[PDB]
């Protein structure tokens, strides 16, 4: 409250260490169909139905603007790419495995990292 604290945790190196995580979710084998905006011209239903589309060069291009406040942003956008992922793919699809496969990876990454 007013005048009282918590003890400070070091944030000052957030910004590398999420850039880390975000080069190693980008040259996974798996990433492919998370690396660039689905294109809502092409895709039918998209648009319509996946109310905010997330991906990895927009989270890229958000974190070297200074466009997330903290860490916890960030990773609310990285799970945001894979649950919309979910809301439009089968689990039994090459898209839908991707996903869960790039979630774990990143849930473990984040763990490691930070907790």
């Amino acid at each position: 409250s007013m005048s009282v604290k918590k003890p400070k945790r070091d944030d000052s190196k957030d910004l590398a260490l999420c850039s880390m995580i975000l080069t190693e979710m980008e040259t996974h084998e798996d990433a492919w169909p998370f690396l660039l905006p689905v294109n809502l011209k092409l895709v039918p239903g998209y648009k319509k139905v996946i109310k905010k589309p997330m991906d990895f060069s927009t989270i890229r291009e958000k974190l070297s603007s200074g466009q997330y406040p903290n860490l916890e942003t960030f990773a609310l956008d990285v799970r945001l790419v894979f649950d919309n992922c979910e809301t439009f793919n089968e689990d039994d699809s090459d898209i839908g495995r991707a996903g869960h496969n790039m979630r774990k990876y990143f849930e473990k990454k984040w763990t490691d990292t930070f907790k």
